[PDB]
Formats: C-alpha cells, structure tokens, sequence
C-alpha cells in the first residue's frame, strides 16, 4: 500500500496536429465509363417536327 | 280437226318499273386507303425530352 510518488497530470496538450491524412491522388485511367447519364439541351423548330 | 273462230283482244295493262335514279356511285374502297401523305401536329414541352 506505500508508494511514495503517485499523481495526476492535466495534459491539456492532445494532438490536434498530425501528418498529412490524404492518401496519393490517382488519375483515373481504366473505366472512366461509370456514369451513364446526360441530358441533351435542344430546341423546338415550329412548322415543321 | 278444224276451228273456225280466232280471237285476239286485250284486257288490262302489266306493270313495268322504274327503277333508274341513278343509284351507280362510285365508292371504290382500295382508293380509299390511297393516300400516302399526312402531317403530325406535335406540341413541344420544354425542361423534359
């Protein structure tokens, strides 16, 4: 039951500073493909369809 | 044999009838569908296709 220097520390210092948490950016090459959809802006030419 | 009185006469008058309004006219179905040529009226509903 003796021991003689036990104690508690505030450490108000956490960290909040890191490394750099964004990982190497890719380019994208092989499918590109995987949307689908458009929309196709176009006009009405009346006297005619 | 022998006879010795002939005789022709006349009793009434037949009828005969008129049937002539000139009811022949010309309908002629396989013209009917020779036609060939129309004209669509659309109705142009932008910010959808």
């Amino acid at each position: 039951t003796y021991l003689d220097n036990l104690s508690i520390t505030e450490l108000n210092s956490t960290p909040e500073i890191l490394d750099e948490p964004e990982v190497k950016i890719p380019t994208d090459q092989e499918i590109m493909d995987a949307h689908k959809i458009y929309f196709a802006d176009l006009n009405f030419n009346p006297s005619t369809g």
